[PDB]
RNA sequence: UGUAACUUA
């Protein structure tokens, strides 16, 4: 327009990246390779007072974006050094979340990095602040940024936050925490996992039932490197229980997913002697548990799928040493147990299928 | 017969 007769140094470079117009300028100025580095030094210089304000600019925010595909080392680095205090409010803003992500993104060094983690710590920002981040619409966004850019030995502002009193009830009982939490135990260091996972069980009541936490529980039953202290215990925990859980809605799922753990680990062996025994005396044990409480399984509205988890041949074919005889004389009494239940369910929905997982067993028994 | 969660012209 107007603008574009004026030479660069003359821009009013901050009234222009708080405008629409201005700021689309800007960039597709950058975008020029004759102009690039000059409007860039330039605006550079300029705007340099005013970073935290255009970085929570819902116009600034762009410019700030497209910047960090054009500036240098030094120039980021300076960049970080005025902001990296500020890192609470700026992930916290509509706006400020996705400037960081972009920084965090576009990060040239480990100085930069260290800078914006220094912003994450204590110093600058509190534990509740962290917690709050985690459960934010648009701060997860920057706590997930760290976690897939980061290295995990960076992680200790996350790491302090959740393992902090019950704030493991906090976020995993949450929406956004509940995802980031999983996204963090993905990527994280042994250790890492195992500080969390003790916090986990110290809380578990709160959390397997939970609409959410009972994803939590089912996340940690796929990591592999955790079933030699995992299954104990759980299951030391939840087996008074156990009946009361597999009629719930949200943590029949946990037991199902527990029940199947329990059979991909004895079924892999015809992990370790120590976890597979455990694995057959739990096994064993949920049966006895699922035998004397049959009568409510098979008639609850959740029940009645952990029964049939329990009851599928279909998981259990390769058992048919001294254990595979005591497991079929018990998995063997539940099903022909199961047999003189049927004409006490028929006005259920779900007779046909419990039915079959009878005649499968059959088919294999025989 | 039964659950997800993961964002600006």
């Amino acid at each position: 327009v107007e603008i574009s007769a004026l030479p660069l140094r003359d821009l009013d470079y901050i009234k222009l990246a708080t405008d629409q117009f201005g700021c689309r300028f800007l960039q597709k100025k950058l975008e020029t390779p004759s102009e690039s580095n000059m409007v860039r030094d330039l605006m550079y210089e300029q705007i340099k007072p005013f970073f935290l304000d255009l970085i929570l600019d819902p116009f600034g925010n762009y410019l700030v974006q497209k910047l960090c595909d054009y500036l240098t080392a030094e120039q980021k680095t300076l960049l970080i050094q005025t902001i990296y205090p500020n890192v609470f409010q700026i992930s916290i803003n509509q706006y400020g979340t996705r400037s960081l992500q972009k920084i965090i993104d576009t990060v040239d060094n480990e100085v930069q990095i260290d800078l914006i983690i220094k912003g994450f710590s204590q110093e600058f920002t509190s534990i509740e602040q962290v917690v709050t981040l985690i459960n934010d619409l648009n701060g997860n966004h920057v706590i997930q940024k760290c976690i897939f850019k980061f290295s995990p030995s960076k992680f200790g502002f996350i790491i302090d936050a959740i393992v902090e009193q019950n704030n493991i009830i906090t976020i995993s009982t949450h929406k956004h925490g509940c995802c980031v939490l999983q996204k963090l135990l993905s990527v994280c260091t042994l250790q890492q996992i195992f500080k969390i996972s003790v916090k986990i069980v110290q809380f578990l009541p709160g959390l397997i039932n939970d609409q959410f936490g009972n994803y939590i529980i089912q996340f940690l039953l796929d990591i592999k490197e955790l079933d030699f202290y995992l299954l104990a215990e759980l299951f030391n925990r939840l087996s008074n229980e156990l009946c009361q859980l597999s009629c719930l809605k949200f943590s029949s799922n946990v037991v199902e997913k527990f029940i199947k753990k329990l059979f991909r680990i004895i079924t892999g062996f015809i992990a370790s002697d120590d976890v597979i025994n455990a694995s057959m005396n739990i096994l064993l044990t949920t049966i006895d548990i699922f035998t004397v409480n049959l009568n409510v399984l098979i008639r609850d509205n959740f029940g009645n799928y952990a029964l049939q988890t329990l009851l599928d041949v279909k998981n259990y074919s390769p058992l048919l040493g001294n254990f595979c005889n005591d497991f079929s004389l018990k998995i063997g009494n539940l099903i022909v147990l199961t047999k003189e239940l049927l004409p006490s369910i028929k006005t259920t929905s779900y007779a046909k299928k419990i039915k079959l997982k009878v005649k499968a067993y059959a088919e294999a028994t025989g």
